[PDB]
């Protein structure tokens, strides 16, 4: 895969993607207004660049998260379409850097970076059961 | 409200706190790793530092996030208590930051900052109207 190679990806915002349904075990945010929440943004950005990573993973292989640095400066209601640019900035070893962007058809939504890394699964899994209580 | 002050917030991480739980309507994440997604993690970061600052906003007031800046450094099955540590970095006006980390019991899963931005809530909402289709 090519440094500099952009995907985008849309997506119209459904009611139940606001700050109260991340967690509707939270009292806390039960009253919160009825807006995208940053930690679905997050998750739309990730998939983004999971869709674009994944004609280079071998059989066995996927990815995780490792870290992630936006903004979020504009707040978007349910049904206006989101669109995710995710522009390839490295890819070093097992890790590769983007960089995300989104907009609602309005507003310039929030963008930064994201980082993942390529991981093989059965070991990650393994590994991670090893930490379960 | 006061620069240093620190919030610590615990939470046992159900199943449905994953990666697949993020956006159920993804085929692409259907496979990942049953681990505590970033999406959520950052959720729970957002939910210590809407907890601590409750005690300070005024009548019609509430807050939103207006960035988030972590990495996420270790995996986190269902089961274990991860801990958000909150500690207030700078309050400016109606900006306030916050350094926020996280572990699981077992490892540090994550680390950085987070912002957000104290908000009139009827005049806000008011606002999220004109762009709602």
């Amino acid at each position: 895969m090519r440094v500099g190679e952009r995907f985008t990806h849309d997506f119209v915002v459904p009611p139940h993607k606001t700050v109260r349904h991340l967690y509707p075990e939270s009292p806390e945010f039960a009253e919160f207004p009825e807006v995208f929440a940053t930690g679905f943004m997050v998750g739309l950005m990730e998939w983004a660049c999971v869709r674009a990573m994944a004609p280079y993973l071998e059989p066995g292989e996927g990815s995780l998260g490792t870290a992630i640095c936006v903004t979020h400066t504009a707040a978007t209601p349910p049904g206006l379409t989101v669109t995710v640019t995710a522009e390839l900035r490295s890819v070093e070893g097992r890790r590769l850097s983007w960089r995300v962007s989104a907009h609602d058809g309005v507003d310039e939504i929030g963008s930064g970076t994201h980082e993942r890394a390529v991981i093989h699964l059965e070991k990650f899994n393994a590994k991670v059961r090893q930490k379960t209580p």
